[PDB]
RNA sequence: AAACUUUCAACAACGGAUCUCUUGGUUCUCGCAUCGAUGAAGAACGCAGCGAAAUGCGAUACGUAAUGUGAAUUGCAGAAUUCCGUGAAUCAUCGAAUCUUUGAACGCACAUUGCGCCCCUUGGUAUUCCAGGGGGCAUGCCUGUUUGAGCGUCAUUU
């Protein structure tokens, strides 16, 4: 193969990428009785991305991630936590 | 005699005509030369602290930059916390950007967000398997480049 021109710039990025701490009435409960953080996402959710995300951002660790495509556009995730993260405990953030 | 019924008065009442209103329309005339593979026209889906739509905009989302205007407020003064003498959302701006998923549509598809192949770089750590970010693989022709094809055919030291 070969070349002599190209694309442009590494734009971007593309990642980020965990939405807005989707937490309400029942959600808090999740992060309570169960210890499973109810964040949200960007519909184009890269999936195990979410893992890498939380596992990076909030950084504690997670075990499952079942993630419904809520009736809104809201693509909200259902994350858990190994013996570490104690929910309300890792609810220093929210 | 009333009720009723017609009739004409005034008052309401149904209705929205007449009058006057005009950021429309309609027809005139006079300049002007520009779309797209450098991804167009069009479509979705989204983007405000608060928004349904018309409007503007694209994950940098009613907007970034840059100018001059500005000189003082914008989405102007809806409210609202709002924030300001180092220049605020307005005009111009197109000597910059961002420009999702698409559409001439483009690797294959596409009643799905489905299915492959390279190259670079991260984790598992043997390149060859699985996940993350970046760059990429349509067609017809133009021209050169670069490999190989025939008993088209030339000549060579055998």
């Amino acid at each position: 193969y070969a070349s002599k021109a190209v694309p442009h710039y590494n734009r971007l990025d593309s990642y980020k990428v965990i939405e807005q701490p989707i937490t309400s009435e029942t959600a808090m409960k999740k992060v309570e009785d169960g210890n499973i953080l109810v964040f949200q996402v960007s519909m184009k959710a890269n999936k195990y991305q979410i893992k890498k995300a939380v596992k990076e951002l909030y950084e504690v660790d997670v075990l499952k991630v079942n993630t419904l495509v809520r009736p809104n556009g809201t693509k909200k995730a259902y994350v858990r936590l190994t013996a570490d993260y104690d929910a309300l405990d890792i609810a220093n953030r929210i």
